[PDB]
C-alpha cells in the first residue's frame, strides 16, 4: 500500500478518536487486542467494540486526546501511536495513556488490526468500576 | 539517516538486548523514559543505565527475548518494538512485556532516546524488590528501578 494512502488512514483514525469516527476507518473484520498478553484478554471483535464504545462515551465527557508520538512503517503497512487521554466521568477525573499498534489492510485505506497497551495501574482502578456500573444497572 | 543504517542499528539493538554488549548501540547522551508519564519516573541518563543494567543482568539468569512486532519509520528516524521477556531471579520467575519506542541519531548508527512502557502491574511487585535489594546490599547506584 502507498505510504500516502496509509498515512490518510492513520490521520483519519486519530481524528476519529479525538472526535469521540474511530470505527469508520476500521475494516469489518478488525480485531482489538489488550496488551500485555499476560493480561489474558480475548480479542475484541468489531461487534464487541460497537457495544463497549457507547457505554464508554456515555460515561466520559470533555474527552481530550493528546498525541505524543506517531511511528509509521509504510513498507510493512504498520504504525504505532503513543497518546494520552483525559475526560470527566461520574467516577471522577479519568486519565489514560495508550501505545496502540496498528496494521493497515492490503489497500492501505483501513485499519485491519489493533493491539493496545494501556496505563494498567489506572485501568485496574477504572475498569472494574465500569463493570460494577453495568451490573448495578443490569445492561 | 539512511534507512539501511537505521535498520542495521535496530537489528544490533535487538541482538544486544537478546544477548543479555547492549549499551554499545546507544549514544553517549542517550536517555530512557519509563512510560506511562503518569507513573512519574524521572528520565534515566546513560550513566544511570550503566549502573542499573549490570545489576539487572546479575539477578536475571536464562534471559529470553521474544520479538513480537517491529515497526520502523525510517523517514522520521524512529522505531518501536513489542517484545516479551522471561528470566529466572532469586525473587521467583520473571515475566515482562515491553513497548519500546526508539529514536536514532543523525548518522543513524546509534539509539539516541528510549521510551518504554511495560507490564506495569507485574513490575510494581518486581522493581521495588530490586530497589530493596540494592539498598540492603549498600550498592548505592544513585539510580532506582522504581
Amino acid at each position: 500500500a502507498p505510504a500516502e494512502v496509509q498515512a490518510a488512514t492513520l490521520e483519519k483514525f486519530i481524528q476519529g478518536w479525538a472526535g469521540w469516527g474511530f470505527l469508520a476507518n476500521a475494516s469489518e473484520d478488525c480485531t482489538q487486542k489488550t496488551l500485555p498478553f499476560s493480561s489474558g484478554v480475548p480479542l475484541r471483535t468489531r461487534a464487541d467494540t460497537e457495544k463497549l464504545f457507547p457505554v464508554l462515551m456515555s460515561l466520559m465527557s470533555n474527552f481530550t486526546l493528546d498525541i505524543h508520538n506517531v511511528v509509521h512503517d509504510a513498507p510493512q503497512g504498520k504504525a504505532v501511536i503513543y497518546a494520552l487521554t483525559k475526560a470527566d466521568t461520574p467516577f471522577g477525573p479519568y486519565r489514560n495513556e495508550h501505545a496502540i499498534f496498528l496494521w493497515f489492510n492490503e489497500i492501505g485505506d483501513r485499519v485491519q488490526k489493533i493491539e493496545e497497551m494501556f496505563d494498567a495501574v489506572v485501568m485496574q482502578e477504572f475498569l472494574p468500576k465500569l463493570d460494577k456500573y453495568v451490573a448495578d444497572n443490569k445492561m
